[PDB]
Formats: structure tokens, C-alpha cells, sequence
């Protein structure tokens, strides 16, 4: 139909044209994309840093050191740069915040309904932080789902981007003081327009055949 | 077709209409989306099981026989049900398949480039299994990214879907021989059309305000 073309044509830009900026509306749309992404129990265990100024992107680019210098240009030449972050721990106060927000949005017809939603999220949140002891990983997964949504989304807006795992999270967390605020940086995504130097823009996309990765029953 | 419109209008279907099946074109499109999703170093550490037959969907819904009974109707009433599986461990045979497929796809100009690509992927793959000891979680994250991409894609195709974490992965894994093949189920996503008995379709969307989850610099 339409998004299939977007999916088959989008790519990880290797070089950005620093002079091509997102339009005022697009800048707002990418923020909307970030927030409306789904998440288990609507937990939204994330926080985003959107860098659009030269100074802002420079602070983000501090994480592209060591063996990650190959990603410095991308972080500095893109119009906007999104740092996706996950909570370091699922706290009850935040869980309450999530339910109160759903209540204010008119999702609960009765107080019994709200209580039943708190319970549902509670069991899930408990299963991960008290029994499986993988709450940090559970929350990180939701941030990655968000990234997936975000990448196809910006591509559908006619925007170029690249997901980056090659950066120093310790350096980034310290630069923005995320540790104390209760967050950790996971993926950095510069968004804008590719430049003529983006050799990946003209290369064919490559994926494993479906006979290997897919099973139909 | 505005992508922001689909993001704001999409929702998690709580009940599907068994008579409304995907068209052959949509069934093909769904597989294209799963296959073309991006991933760290094009690792594609996943496997998908697509159940379109009533007997196939029945087997999947067996994982919701415990305290997840409420989720059983979703896996059976939906046209197609996709379970996203992550590799349990990153073997050198898989790293070989990916770089060979890329070579076959013409992404490498010379034999040295192919080598450098394989070196960069191994660098990242080694750091996760040898140093951080989190390859299982790193691969699970890629699978979640695929889910994010997927949910948006089907929504944009005009299809209803719902991501499900409420299922027993141990039962599902044993039902489809997983674990032996080197995979583990993570998310189940039934795709199709919602029925008039879907309350979430009329209900408003709820997300935390940007003043809490987003910071601009
Ligand atoms: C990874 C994941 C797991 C989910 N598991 C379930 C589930 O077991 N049952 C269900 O009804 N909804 C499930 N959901 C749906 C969420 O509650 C939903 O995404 C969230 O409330 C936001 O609503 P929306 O998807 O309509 O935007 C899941 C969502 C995600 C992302
Ligand atoms: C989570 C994640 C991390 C990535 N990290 C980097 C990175 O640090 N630098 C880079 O240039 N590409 C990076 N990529 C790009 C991938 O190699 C790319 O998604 C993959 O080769 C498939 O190509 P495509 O995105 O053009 O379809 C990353 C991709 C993902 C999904
Ligand atoms: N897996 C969860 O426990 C969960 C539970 C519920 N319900 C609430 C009562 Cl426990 C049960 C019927 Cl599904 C819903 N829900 O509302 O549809 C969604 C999720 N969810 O994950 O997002
Ligand atoms: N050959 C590729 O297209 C490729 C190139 C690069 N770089 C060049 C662009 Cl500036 C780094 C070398 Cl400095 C990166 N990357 O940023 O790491 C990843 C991939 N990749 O697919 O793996």
C-alpha cells in the first residue's frame, strides 16, 4: 500500500546535511511520535532528550568518543537528535502517575475500573521487579519498541535517520545527569536529511530470506 | 495518508471479528514488515511464527491457558497471529549468514569491505556475550524494536492488532519446538479487524504529558 514502500525504502543514513532542518511542524510531529508509542500496560517507562541546538547536540556528541568516534558527525550534523532513555527502576509513584493520567483522560467509567487497571499493571510490574528480577530489562524493551515505532514514523514523514547503539552511555548519563533523575540512555537517533556523502542511501537493502526467519502454521 | 494520524488513531484491539480475514496482499505485506525491520548491525536475531489457520492459532492460544485465559479469544478470532521470537545465543554461523547475505545483496564493493563489516558486527557481538554478558537481552531488544515497527506498519495498512505479553512463554516455546531450534517467544501479536464488542476502539488515548517525559536542549 503506502507504508510498505516507506519500510522497503527507508535506510540508516550514514551522513547528514547540517543545513537541512526539520520544518516547524515536523519538529512537533516527531515529539508526538515519541509520546504516543505503545508500551506494556501503558507503563511508558521512558524519558527523551531532544537536541536541536548546536550546543545541545554537542553535549550529546560527547558520548561519541573512544571506539565510537565514527558516530560523532551524525550526532552533530543532524537537524534533531533524540536520546531515548529508560527508567532505572519501576517505582509505585510513577505507576500511580500512569493510572491517574488514564483516569483524567476518561478511560475509566467507574472507580472500580480504575482499581482494576491498577491491579493489572501492578501484577505485571511485580512479576518483573520482585519475581523475575528483570524490571530494568523489561522497561528497556519498551524503549526499544518505541524506537521501532519512531524509525518507521520519521521515515513516513519523509525524514532520514539512523538508530545508534555506538556511544558511551556512562558519558551521556553523566552529561545530562540522568542517573540522579532516575534514567539511563539507551539509543541515540539523529533525524534530518541525508547528504550526498551518505553512501548507504544508494546501496540495496539486505535481509535474511523468509524461509530461514519465518514459519507459517 | 498521514503517519501522525495513524499513530493517534491506532489502538490495542481487545476483541477481533473472526469473519474478517486479511486479504492475500495484506498477508504478504505483514511478512514484508517483519522481515525488513532494522536491527543493530543488521543482526536480525529473530524468528517469526505466523498462524493463519484455525489449527495453527489454536496451538498458539495454548500458551494463554493458565491465568491468561482472557487473551485466548484474541489469538483465535484474529485473522493472523504473529509470535516474535528472539535467538537465545548469537552463534558464528548466524554472523556468517548475515554478512554473506549482505555480500550476495551487493552491499560490499570489495572483499576488504565485507571483512570490515564482519569485523564491526563481531566487535559489537563479542562485547555483549563476553564483556557485558547480556547478548540474550541485547537480541530481545532488537526483537522489540521489530514489534514497534510492526504495530505502526499494520496500523498504517488499516489493520487492527494488539501486542501481548500476557502469555506463558515456556508453554509456547514447548508447543513449537523452540529452545531446541535456538529461539524463545517474546511477544504475540494477533492481526485482523476489531469487532463491535471492542471498548478500547471508542475509548480515548492516554499518554503522559511531554513536560514530564521530554526534555529539549
Ligand atoms: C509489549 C506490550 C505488551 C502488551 N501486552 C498486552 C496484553 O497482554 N494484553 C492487552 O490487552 N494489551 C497488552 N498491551 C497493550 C497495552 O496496554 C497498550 O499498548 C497500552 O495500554 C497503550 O494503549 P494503545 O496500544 O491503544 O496505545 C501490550 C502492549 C505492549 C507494547
Ligand atoms: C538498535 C540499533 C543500533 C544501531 N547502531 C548503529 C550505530 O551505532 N551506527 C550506525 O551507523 N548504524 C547503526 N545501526 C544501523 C543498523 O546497522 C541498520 O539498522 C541495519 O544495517 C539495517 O539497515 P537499514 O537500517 O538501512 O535497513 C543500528 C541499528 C539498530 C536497530
Ligand atoms: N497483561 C496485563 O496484565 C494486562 C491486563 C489487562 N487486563 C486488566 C486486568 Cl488484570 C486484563 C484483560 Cl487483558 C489489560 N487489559 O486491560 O486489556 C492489559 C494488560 N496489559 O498488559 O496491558
Ligand atoms: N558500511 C556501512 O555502511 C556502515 C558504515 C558506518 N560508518 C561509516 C559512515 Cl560515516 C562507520 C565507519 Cl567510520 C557504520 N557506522 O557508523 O558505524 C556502520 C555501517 N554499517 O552498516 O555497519
Amino acid at each position: 500500500m503506502d507504508i510498505i514502500s516507506v519500510a522497503l525504502k527507508r535506510h540508516s543514513t550514514k551522513a547528514f546535511d547540517a543545513s537541512k532542518k526539520l520544518t516547524p511542524e515536523q519538529a512537533e510531529q516527531i515529539k508526538t511520535l515519541l509520546q504516543y508509542s505503545p508500551s506494556s500496560t501503558n507503563s511508558q517507562p521512558w524519558h527523551f532528550i531532544v537536541a536541536s541546538t548546536e550546543e545541545g547536540k554537542a553535549r550529546v556528541a560527547k558520548s561519541a568518543a573512544g571506539n565510537y568516534v565514527f558516530n560523532e558527525r551524525k550526532m552533530l550534523d543532524a537537524s534533531h537528535v533524540v536520546v531515548f532513555c529508560a527508567k532505572t527502576a519501576m517505582d509505585d509513584v510513577w505507576l500511580k502517575l500512569v493510572v491517574d493520567q488514564e483516569d483524567a483522560d476518561g478511560r475509566f467509567a467507574t472507580p472500580e475500573a480504575k482499581a482494576a487497571n491498577d491491579k493489572g499493571r501492578k501484577f505485571f510490574a511485580d512479576m518483573h521487579r520482585k519475581d523475575l528480577h528483570d524490571d530494568a530489562e523489561w522497561m528497556a524493551k519498551q524503549v526499544y519498541l518505541n524506537v521501532g515505532n519512531f524509525l518507521l514514523g520519521v521515515a513516513a514523514l519523509g525524514l532520514d535517520a539512523v538508530p545508534i547503539e555506538g556511544f558511551d552511555a556512562a558519558i551521556l548519563d553523566a552529561e545530562f545527569g540522568l542517573k540522579e533523575k532516575g534514567y539511563t540512555s539507551l539509543v541515540v537517533v539523529p533525524v534530518g536529511h541525508h547528504s550526498v556523502e551518505d553512501f548507504n542511501a544508494t546501496l540495496p537493502k539486505s535481509r535474511l530470506p523468509q524461509n530461514i526467519t519465518l514459519t507459517e502454521v
